[PDB]
């Protein structure tokens, strides 16, 4: 059951990017639970919208329904202040410099302790989606969302060969274990400040590299208790890769006593 | 006008990669000059028409700093496009490649790995200039200079390559200047401009323009007159001729010809 959302309750105030399928908006909402600040998509859609309806966890960002009084088509999510965690990790970083939202985090880099939350919680997220049998398909810091106070949820669902296990690739094979893969990736990602895997190289470089059973870097950052659970998460045979739920459990495990 | 080689003297080696064009190659060519490594492009999809349009214009530009096009192969399918090898790839995926904290995966007995000299950042920055300067020359824009577009052979040469960095009819806009965004003017001082923004990917190690926003944020910031950050590589004498190219009036940004001899002159007696 979709919540539908009256447009005399949405007012806009100024576009924050510009995704795959249109437009996203910063928006005040009225009678929504008094006035908040909420996300808004723009321009079939349906079976999108009964499927977030379907999928709320702590880490997905909160899918509020749609507006489909007029046109075009609103879909209304929470505002996550600091965007996509791929420009916010970025922002942080060796030689970054922090444009806003210093206030909240500080400018620099995050350190050991706050890295290990940003994982942990993307993988609390999965640990969910795995639980319903759900595959992302997609995993990947762009793909997921920084609210106020560090908080970090899997933002979006529906080609990223870079995220991918050989299997995926070669066989188009998407499973639970693609994903925990995906999240080896991820956190590579966090832990170079957002770096592309494989940045080094072409596509077709980077899955002759994967396909051939080369493992990305350990990055400078990186513990060796963190390079391991990506390592695990890397097994060439689906089969042995780590669950998701031994993953986040481990993560936890090391964001206490860094 | 084209030169035509034959599909047989060209044989293919290995992909290097994938383009919008169509896969890149490695191949052997014969009877090119007095057999040869070079790379050849292969037409994906008509298209046919942007083919032999494009082939005329790389038949033109001749420079030092364009890669060299020896021409074209329109006998078996796909279309092929056959240009020199440039060892090293593209630009920006070399110079992340060179980052602080980065690693070389390969090439490292030609270039060393870890960050590069001043002076091998202002030759880098010198020679993208001088394909630019010849490009003016001929009155001739390119539209989007970035460093994805420039490839790095042996020895760090580095020429003009090509002719999500992109935004939907997709515009490079973190690399254009704000007449090119409102008005769709592209001039040979929009590609000073963006030569600016190439002298900062080069001075980072090859980080995206307004890395920290999303497209439409930039845009913003571009319009509204915004300048991005100096880097921490950056000497303030090269900070100062980004910012010449980044003039908001069109008329005030320096000529590629005054950029070209400033950093010729930098690359010579690098500062600090
Ligand atoms: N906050 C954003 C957002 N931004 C607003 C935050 N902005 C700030 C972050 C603080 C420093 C820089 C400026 C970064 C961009 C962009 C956003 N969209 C983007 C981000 C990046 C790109 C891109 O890579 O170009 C495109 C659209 C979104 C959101 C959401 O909160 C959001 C919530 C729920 C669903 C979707 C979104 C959302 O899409
Ligand atoms: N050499 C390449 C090249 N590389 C070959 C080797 N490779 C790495 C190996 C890893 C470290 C050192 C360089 C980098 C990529 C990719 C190349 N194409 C790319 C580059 C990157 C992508 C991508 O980002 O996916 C796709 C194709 C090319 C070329 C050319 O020499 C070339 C010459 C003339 C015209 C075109 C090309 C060319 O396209």
């Amino acid at each position: 059951s979709v919540h539908h959302i009256k447009r005399r309750d949405i007012v806009l105030k100024w576009e924050l990017g510009e995704g795959a399928f249109g437009k996203v908006f910063l928006a005040e909402c009225h009678n929504l639970l008094d006035k908040m600040l909420v996300a808004v998509k723009a321009l079939d859609f349906q079976r999108e919208a009964e499927l977030l309806t379907m999928l709320q966890h702590q880490h997905i960002v909160r899918f509020f329904g749609v507006c489909t009084e007029g046109r075009p088509l609103l879909m209304v999510f929470e505002y996550m202040r600091h965007g996509d965690l791929n420009r916010f990790l970025r922002s942080h970083g060796p030689d970054a410099k922090l444009l806003a939202g210093g206030e909240d985090v500080a400018p620099g880099p995050l350190g050991l302790g706050q890295l290990l939350a940003v994982a942990s919680q993307v993988a609390a997220g999965m640990v969910y989606l795995a639980g319903l049998h759900f595959v992302h398909r997609d995993l990947a810091t762009r793909n997921c969302l920084v609210g106020q106070g560090l908080v970090v949820k899997i933002g979006d669902f529906g080609l990223p060969i870079r995220w991918m296990p050989p299997e995926s690739i070669l066989y188009r094979k998407f499973t639970t274990e693609s994903d925990v893969w995906s999240f080896g990736v991820v956190l590579w990602e966090i832990f170079t400040y957002g770096k592309q895997p494989w940045y080094q190289l072409s596509n077709t470089e980077a899955i002759d590299c994967i396909t051939q059973g080369r493992e990305l870097e350990r990055p400078r950052a990186c513990p060796p208790e963190v390079y391991a659970i990506m390592r695990g998460c890397w097994q060439r045979e689906p089969q042995q890769r780590h669950s998701i739920k031994d993953v986040h459990a481990r993560l936890q495990a090391l964001a206490q006593a860094p």
